[PDB]
C-alpha cells in the first residue's frame, strides 16, 4: 500500500500538542535539550506512540469529579477516561493519552453539570504541570480556580485548555518549558513507557518543527509550541497503515502554483521529520505549499540544503 | 477515484459545530424545526458549504481587533479572516467561516499579546448570538467581559469557545436552540448563501445526527448538539475529492471485532446521512464499530430497518 501524506497545507492543520492551528514551519538547535514530547507522536505505519490520541480537541483535556480543598481555591481532580469511564493506571503508557507533555501553568475553564438537575457552572482554572500535585499517571491532577464553593462532589467536570500563563514579577518567558517533560506520577518518580527522543543523526541536519504560539492569558509566557507532526499527519497514518518500505521517507515541499520544490527534508519512520540547516529559521514558504512523499531512501541520504 | 469514508470510530472523531468529540449516534424525526446547519456542512467530493471550513479548533472561534464600549463591559470585536486577513463581507459566505450557526450564549475566552515586549492578557467573555449585535456577516460581534479597563486596541485577539450559558429565565432548557441560527446580519438584513436545508425524502426514513454534549457554564442549558457529518469526514472529502457516481451512497455500519453489520444508512452527495427509522432512537453500537462505504446507488433504494 503506497505511503501518503496529506495535501493539507501548514496552516490547514493542527498543533498536535495543543488544541490551535499550526502558524508556520521552524528548524533550530536542539541544543542542551532533549526533545521528547510525548503527543503528537506517530509512526508512518500508523501506531500510536507516548500520550497521542486521535482528537485534536481532547489534548491537554482532563474529565472527572474534583474536590474541594478546604481554605482555598483549589480542587483536587480524580480522572476519568476521555469518555468518562474509570482512568486504568495499568495501561503501559506515561500517563492519560492527551495529558500536557510540558511543565507550564496551562490556563482555562472547568465546567460541571449536575446530573440530577442540568444545573451547570464554570469557572477560571489554571493547572500547573511541574506542580507537586501534577499526578496524571496516578490518576489526579490539581487545579487553582476563582472560586471556593461552587463546584459540587460527585459530578462530572471538565478542563478546557486556552493558553498558558507566566508571573511576570519573575523572569520573562521562563515559563513553559516545553522540552520538559512532567513528571507524570510526581515528585521523585520516574516516567515510564516515553515515545523516545529524537535527534538529527546525519551531518548538517536539524528536527524540522510544525510551530504555533499557544495563546497567553496573563504575564509573559514562552509562547512557542513545537511539534513533530500535525495532528491531521497522525490521523492519516493512524488510518492508512501503509508499511514502511526504509526508514526514512523523503518528502518534497512543493509551491502548486509554479510545481517548484521549495526544499526536501526526511520523514523518519518512528515519525519525526529533519532537514538539512544550521540554526533558528523560519521557513518562507507559499501559503498553499504543501508536503508531497516522493521516495523510500536511507539513513545515509543527503537532502539538497534547505 | 474511489470514494472512501475515513474509518475512525464515533468516539475517535469530533463534533463539526462545536470543538469537541462526537459522543454518540442518534435519529429522530425533524419535521419540529428546519434542520439547516452552516458548520459541518461538504459535499462528498469535497465542496466546502455554509460557514464551514477545515480545523476542528476553530469552529465557533473569532479573531479580530477589539473595542470597549464606554461604561460597560462589553467590547465590540472587528472581526479578521482566521488566518488575520481581512474579512469581506461582500464573499458570498452567510458569514466568517467557522462562525456559530446557533442561537446561544457562548462562554470563552478573550486573549492577547502585546508583540514589543511579549506581555498578554485574558478576559472571560460570552457572545451571546442572538443579540442585536452578534452581526459577524457586518463584520463584528459583541463579548460580555469580566473587565472595561484591560484590552488594547488595533491588536490581534482571539475568542476561544469554552461551552454554553442559560440565564435570563427560570425556564431549564430553552436554550440553545441548536435548530435556529442567528440573524448573521442582525435586523439590517435576513441571512444569505446559506447551505441548504435538509430532510428525509424517502418513505420510513429519518435523519442520522452526530451527537455530542456541549459544556454547560451557568443555568440549565440544552446542550445536545447534532452535526450532519464529522470534521473528520469533511477534511477527508475535501482532499480525496472523489467523485460522486450517484446521488446517493450506500454506507455500512461495522463492527471489526465481529464482522457484523449493525446498520445501514444513506450518505446523500449533498452532504448527510439518512437510516430507515421511525422514532427518537439513541443508537447502541459497538465503541469499535466504523463506517464503510460499499456502493454508489440509485433513487430507488430501501434501506434495511435500523
Ligand atoms: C444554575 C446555577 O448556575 C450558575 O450560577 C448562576 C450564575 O452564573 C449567574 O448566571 C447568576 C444568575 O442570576 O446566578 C447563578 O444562578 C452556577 O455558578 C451555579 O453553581 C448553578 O449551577
Amino acid at each position: 500500500k503506497p505511503f501518503t501524506v496529506p495535501i493539507l497545507t501548514v496552516e490547514e492543520m493542527t498543533n498536535s500538542r495543543f488544541p490551535i492551528p499550526l502558524e508556520k514551519l521552524f528548524t533550530g538547535p536542539s541544543g542542551a535539550f532533549v526533545v521528547q514530547p510525548q503527543n503528537g507522536r506517530c509512526t508512518t505505519d500508523g501506531v500510536l506512540l507516548g500520550t497521542t490520541q486521535l482528537s485534536p480537541v481532547n489534548i491537554c483535556t482532563f474529565r472527572g469529579d474534583v474536590t474541594h480543598i478546604a481554605g482555598t481555591q483549589e480542587y483536587t481532580m480524580n480522572l476519568a477516561s476521555q469518555n468518562w469511564n474509570n482512568y486504568d493506571p495499568t495501561e503501559e503508557i506515561p500517563a492519560p493519552l492527551g495529558t500536557p507533555d510540558f511543565v507550564g501553568k496551562i490556563q482555562g475553564v472547568l465546567t460541571q453539570t449536575t446530573r440530577g438537575d442540568g444545573s451547570t457552572r464554570g469557572h477560571k482554572a489554571t493547572v500547573s504541570t511541574g506542580s507537586v500535585h501534577f499526578t496524571p499517571k496516578l490518576g489526579s491532577v490539581q487545579f487553582s480556580t476563582d472560586t471556593s464553593n461552587d463546584f459540587e462532589t460527585g459530578q462530572n467536570t471538565k478542563f478546557t485548555p486556552v493558553g498558558v500563563v507566566q508571573d511576570g514579577s519573575t523572569t520573562h518567558q521562563n515559563e513553559p518549558q516545553q522540552w520538559v517533560l512532567p513528571d507524570y506520577s510526581g515528585r521523585d518518580s520516574h516516567n515510564v513507557h516515553l515515545a523516545p527522543a529524537v535527534a538529527p543523526t546525519f551531518p548538517g541536519e536539524q528536527l524540522l518543527f510544525f510551530r504555533s504560539t499557544m495563546p497567553g492569558c496573563s504575564g509573559y509566557p514562552n509562547m512557542n509550541l513545537d511539534c513533530l507532526l500535525p495532528q491531521e499527519w497522525v490521523q492519516h497514518f493512524y488510518q492508512e497503515a501503509a508499511p514502511a518500505q526504509s526508514d526514512v521517507a523523503l518528502l518534497r515541499f512543493v509551491n502548486p502554483d509554479t510545481g517548484r520544490v521549495l526544499f526536501e527534508c526526511k520523514l523518519h519512520k518512528s515519525g519525526y521529520v529533519t532537514v538539512a540547516h544550521t540554526g533558528q529559521h523560519d521557513l518562507v514558504i507559499p501559503p498553499n505549499g504543501y508536503f508531497r512523499f516522493d521516495s523510500w531512501v536511507n539513513q545515509f541520504y543527503t537532502l539538497a540544503p534547505m
